[PDB]
């Protein structure tokens, strides 16, 4: 029963987390005729459907109904190990709500565009902590009494580059500084390069489907992140980027669970 | 017969490659009157010899005519491992001539600006990518019945650190989007403090030859590397930079190869 | 008695560098009538007490003093580790008074410029080295006869990060070329994102009293970097940043000396 709960968790985290990407792409009113065809706001260096809105509020709902859930049945039978995890969630989602309780700690308008660009990075980072933490979760309650054979020669090393790039992404979405935005862009770009090199070095030190998947998951990440940029911001061509991300965010995760869960016992 | 070609391959290409980018380091005409001691062209955010031309085309056909016998050799009393990387090279070719064939995808001034930087990486990151896999295919035919002993600790990491490194230089030679090209030029030159610190630890980790010459490699570069930029571009020094940074690719990748075939069978 | 002067040198050498980076803190001349409490200068690109000079002076007397009673003491009843590890920090102070001993070289003002900051930057550099080396040499001189067991899963890996770190850190300081010095600044509040990351996924993997002090301490650098920069550069903010980082150099290099030392003898 756990771990159904589990991996329905990380469903829903996942759903929720690309959809709320999904709205909030430049959909603030989600202007224009084309709901899903219209250009989003481009990088600051570089110048309303309630269906949407009700759905994600369910979405939102129900995933928090199953993430109490899995953190009430993480106590009921269930090992340490879930239970830090889900107590790890659960404090990840209560910096969320206290950052959703936005009191005004000074109305210095620098220092307001700072503390709102560190709210709403904030939010992500969190989500992003939340996702790798339950995916993790996922792989624990599976495999449980069986030998961890490892995916990836290296899982760690690519998970924490991924991370890296992970924040850098938010960064770029959310911290529009002008100038740091510019440079945090270029730094993004040029960092997936370096994903794309470890990736093919993962593969050439040994060849399975699950480096194939980990190399053609950055190229098609990449290959979506230009796109994106190669013309204005379509919505579609960043929708697939921002869902593209999120699962390389819960792969890398998976990838990474058996190399730390290897030195545990049971 | 195999090593002998395979060797050859190897020279041959280092030499083509150092000495495409010998006459393509400001030479579309090579003018000024000295051929190599006249300044190059600088970065975008800092604003004819026919013996030359001659040499270079026939130094790509004789190392095209011995690439193409080391593919021979290669399903000529050859390991899986050999037929793969000639394979995996001559696909690296392939698409290095198809670069050649520039048909025109779209007009649009940006679009073509980008494709044209694009088609200019590409070409040395394929180059880059054949000399990486020849020298790693080079190892191997040696040793092959030998025990694989390492040389250097962390070969992997200096070898992912080292191709970002030298992408990062491809990209400060050859995209000249200004803003990019400035910031790829600082996170290059700001880069090689991270190789020079991650080669001391290596060579504090275990001291041999190897961590020595290294060490001495990295600093050799970055010296080259300033004094190329402290003084215009001269030709000279643009030149011996190039050809330490195609040399460091091959150190590199003869020092990875040990590792990542340890794990092999004979 | 060896143990003493290299523990007695450690302490020394890190209080003399924290008060070098609290007196030369924007105190050429301590200017402004809150010697302590005035804001220091802003980044380039964001734009007197006879007691601290002389309590500085007698700090780096008996620092010398100690460093050349361990250099003597290394060549009496020492192992080869030590007088290797004391030669290369004289080697560094011999070397900074060489950097001392500005003859000039040439007087064009963009390359005396670029010398000057290569100057201030070198000295730092070299302080960290011997701070680090020391560090190391006092690890190495206690549990000599003891097996050195580990303290956290990823030493190297983040000891060569944090080394990153903290030459970005110097940059930052005292590379004041304007472009390269905003650029240096972006990477450094960036990398300190990776640092981050590293530190959870290095408590992840093994989580001890070592890992939390080494994200703790992470974390209250970067939150005491921020504050220097949220408001001005007042002097106590700036002061706390460059003990913590100075000591963060410190606690790496004892974290990463056992993970180095466990495949030597004796
Ligand atoms: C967990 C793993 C990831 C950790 C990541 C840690 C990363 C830490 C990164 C450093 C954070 C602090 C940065 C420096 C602050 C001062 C910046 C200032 O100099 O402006 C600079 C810009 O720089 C800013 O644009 C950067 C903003 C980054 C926001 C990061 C939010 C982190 C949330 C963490 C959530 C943690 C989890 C939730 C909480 C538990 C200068 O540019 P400017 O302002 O444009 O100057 C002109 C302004 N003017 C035009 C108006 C004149
Ligand atoms: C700026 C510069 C940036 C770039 C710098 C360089 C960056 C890259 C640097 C790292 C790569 C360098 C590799 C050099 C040696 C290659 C040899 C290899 O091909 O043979 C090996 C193949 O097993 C894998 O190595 C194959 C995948 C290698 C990557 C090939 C391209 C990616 C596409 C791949 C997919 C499309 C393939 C399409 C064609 C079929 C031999 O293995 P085996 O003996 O057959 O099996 C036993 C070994 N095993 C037990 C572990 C499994
Ligand atoms: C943009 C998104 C891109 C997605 C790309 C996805 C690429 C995915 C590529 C494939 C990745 C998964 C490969 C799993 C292979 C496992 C093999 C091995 O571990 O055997 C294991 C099986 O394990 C399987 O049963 C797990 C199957 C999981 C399917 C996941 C689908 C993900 C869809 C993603 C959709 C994303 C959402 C998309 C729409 C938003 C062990 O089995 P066993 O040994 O038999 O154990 C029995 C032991 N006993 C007998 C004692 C009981
Ligand atoms: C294999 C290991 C290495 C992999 C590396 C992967 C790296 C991927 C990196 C990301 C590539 C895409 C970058 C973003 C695209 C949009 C850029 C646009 O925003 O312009 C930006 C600049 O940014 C550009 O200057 C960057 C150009 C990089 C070219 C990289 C070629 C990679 C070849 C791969 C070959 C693969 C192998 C061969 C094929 C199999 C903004 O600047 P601007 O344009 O100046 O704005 C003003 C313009 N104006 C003044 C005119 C108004
Ligand atoms: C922003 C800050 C950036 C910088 C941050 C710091 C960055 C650097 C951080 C990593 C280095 C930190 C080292 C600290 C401890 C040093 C101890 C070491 O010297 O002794 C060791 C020497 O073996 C090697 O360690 C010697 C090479 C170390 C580098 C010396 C300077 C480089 C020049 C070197 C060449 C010129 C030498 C010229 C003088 C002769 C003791 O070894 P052993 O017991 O004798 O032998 C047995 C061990 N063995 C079996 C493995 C071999
Ligand atoms: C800018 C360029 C800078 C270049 C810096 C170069 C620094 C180079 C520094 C030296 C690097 C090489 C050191 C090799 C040491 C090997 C020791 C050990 O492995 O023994 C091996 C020998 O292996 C040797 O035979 C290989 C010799 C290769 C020489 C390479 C010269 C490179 C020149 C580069 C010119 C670049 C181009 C420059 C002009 C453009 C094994 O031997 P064995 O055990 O006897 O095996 C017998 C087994 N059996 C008996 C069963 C049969
Ligand atoms: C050991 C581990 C750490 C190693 C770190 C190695 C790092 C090596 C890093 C590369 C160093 C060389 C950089 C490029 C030189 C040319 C720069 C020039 O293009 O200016 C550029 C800026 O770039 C500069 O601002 C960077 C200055 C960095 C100083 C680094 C000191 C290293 C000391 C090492 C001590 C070693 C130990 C002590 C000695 C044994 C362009 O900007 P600009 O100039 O502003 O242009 C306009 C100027 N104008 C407005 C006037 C028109
Ligand atoms: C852009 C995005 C950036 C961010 C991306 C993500 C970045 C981070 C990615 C890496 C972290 C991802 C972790 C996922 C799984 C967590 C499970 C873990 O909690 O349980 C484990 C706890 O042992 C440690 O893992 C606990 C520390 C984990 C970090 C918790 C937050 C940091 C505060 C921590 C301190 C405050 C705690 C306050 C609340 C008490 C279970 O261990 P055990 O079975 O109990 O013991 C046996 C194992 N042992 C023998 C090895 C010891
Ligand atoms: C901004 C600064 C932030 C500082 C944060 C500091 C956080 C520090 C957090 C704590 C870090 C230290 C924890 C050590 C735990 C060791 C446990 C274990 O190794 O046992 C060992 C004991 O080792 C101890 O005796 C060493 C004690 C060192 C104390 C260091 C204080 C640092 C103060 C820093 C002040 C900085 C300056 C601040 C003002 C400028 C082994 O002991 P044993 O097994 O009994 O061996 C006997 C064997 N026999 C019997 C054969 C003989
Ligand atoms: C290689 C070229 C790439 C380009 C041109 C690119 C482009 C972009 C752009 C423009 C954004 C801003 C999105 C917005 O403002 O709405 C962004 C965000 C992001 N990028 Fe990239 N990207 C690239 C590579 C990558 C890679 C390799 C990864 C991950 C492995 C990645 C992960 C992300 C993430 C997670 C975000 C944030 C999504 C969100 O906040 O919902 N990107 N990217
Ligand atoms: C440390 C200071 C360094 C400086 C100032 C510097 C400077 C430069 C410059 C100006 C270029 C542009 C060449 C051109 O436009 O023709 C370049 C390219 C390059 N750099 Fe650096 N560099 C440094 C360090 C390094 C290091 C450490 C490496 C590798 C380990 C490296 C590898 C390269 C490569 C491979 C190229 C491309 C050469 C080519 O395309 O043929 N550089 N460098
Ligand atoms: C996360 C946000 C951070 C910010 C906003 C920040 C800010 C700054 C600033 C403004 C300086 C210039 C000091 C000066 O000009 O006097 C500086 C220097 C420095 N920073 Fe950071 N920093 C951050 C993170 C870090 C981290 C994580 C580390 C180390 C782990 C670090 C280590 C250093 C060091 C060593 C220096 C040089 C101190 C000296 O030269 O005495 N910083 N930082």
């Amino acid at each position: 029963p756990l771990k159904t709960l589990v991996l329905a968790s990380v469903v829903l985290t996942y759903v929720l987390m690309v959809f709320g990407g999904i709205v909030t792409s430049t959909g603030s009113g989600l202007g224009c005729p084309d709901w899903p065809l219209c250009h989003g706001q481009l990088l600051p260096f570089q110048l309303l459907q309630p269906w949407i809105e009700q759905t994600h509020r369910i979405l939102g709902g129900i995933t928090g109904i199953v993430l109490l859930a899995t953190l009430f049945y993480a106590f009921k039978r269930g090992t340490s190990f879930v239970k830090k995890a889900l107590v790890f969630i659960f404090i990840a989602l209560i910096l969320e709500a206290l950052l959703g309780m936005r009191v005004v700690i000074t109305e210095a308008p620098l220092l307001r565009e700072l503390l709102h660009y560190v709210y709403t990075s904030a939010h992500l980072i969190l989500s992003v902590f939340i996702l790798s933490t339950i995916t993790i979760t996922y792989y624990y309650v599976k495999f449980f009494g069986e030998r961890p054979k490892e995916y990836i020669p290296y899982a760690d090393a690519l998970y924490v580059a991924t991370m890296f790039q992970i924040l850098l992404g938010i960064f770029v979405r959310y911290v529009k500084a002008l100038e740091y935005n510019q440079f945090v862009y270029y730094l993004h770009i040029t960092y997936a390069g370096f994903l794309v090199i470890l990736s093919l070095f993962i593969m050439f030190k040994e060849f399975n489907k699950y480096s194939l998947i980990t190399f053609l998951l950055m190229t098609a990440q990449i290959l979506a992140g230009v796109a994106t940029v190669i013309s204005g911001f379509f919505l579609p061509y960043l929708f697939l980027h921002i869902a593209i991300g999120f699962f390389i965010v819960l792969w890398v995760s998976y990838l990474v669970a058996p190399s730390v869960l290897k030195t545990y016992t049971e």
